[PDB]
């Protein structure tokens, strides 16, 4: 079950700097309806590369075996498509000092494994955070069938963590959000998000009930 199973009826879809192909919020619609059928629940936006982005499509959401150890490993997201959209870039240049834009994508998880999604007053980067947040998923770190939701530093907007293996579990699908080729390390604007994107895009209750401190 990988997001391709849900991109809807129309063209082939493809990653490109110069945006999705064949893809548009009225096809979105239709996707994400057709998710919402099947069980999915959306629960944030991924920025990557395009490659990335097609592989995650196409492929699936799958761990790359990337910082190994390193307690907060797992799967980015965000509610707020602008603190995906800083991620929404290839890593490395080109042969000629080319960083390419990347894509928005969406993240669907199964409802039944909403249980799992926690979230925490603290920052992430506190140092009494990892123990807080182990009371919260009753194991250590780092995440596995669970998630945690918390500000990336104080008055940071907040960043979503999927365990690897609940990673696993999610479809992702593309945004109708566009990135920017000439906004490469920049910041996403408001008015390129569709209306009717953000009226699909309300997040769980784990995500607005108060944090666990
Ligand atoms: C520099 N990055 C493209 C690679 C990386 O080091 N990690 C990574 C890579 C991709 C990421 N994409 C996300 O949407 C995201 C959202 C909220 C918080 C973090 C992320 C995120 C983090």
């Amino acid at each position: 079950p990988t997001g391709a199973e849900f991109l809807g009826d129309g063209g082939d879809v493809s990653f490109s700097t110069r945006g999705t192909q064949n893809w548009t919020v009225e096809r979105l619609l239709q996707a994400h309806a057709q998710l919402e059928e099947r069980g999915y629940v959306f629960v944030g936006y991924h920025g990557t590369a395009l490659e990335a982005a097609q592989s995650i499509v196409f492929g699936g959401v799958r761990a790359r075996s990337q910082d190994l150890d390193a307690i907060w490993r797992g799967f980015y997201i965000a509610g707020d498509p602008a603190l995906a959209y800083g991620y929404a870039q290839d890593q490395e240049p080109d042969a000629r000092g080319r960083i390419a834009n990347g894509a928005l994508l969406r993240v669907y998880v199964p409802h039944s494994s909403l249980p799992g999604f926690y979230r925490t007053s603290l920052t992430l980067a506190a140092p009494e955070a990892a123990g807080e947040v182990e009371r919260l998923i009753g194991h250590p770190l780092p995440l596995r069938l669970d998630a945690i939701t918390g500000p990336e530093e104080e008055g940071g907007r907040e960043e979503t963590i999927l365990g690897w293996p609940l990673a696993e579990r999610t479809v992702v699908i593309p945004s109708a959000i566009p990135t920017d080729p000439r906004n490469v390390g920049g910041d996403l604007d408001p008015s390129s998000i569709p209306d009717k994107e953000q009226a699909i895009s309300a997040l769980p209750d784990y995500a607005s009930q108060p944090g666990k401190p």
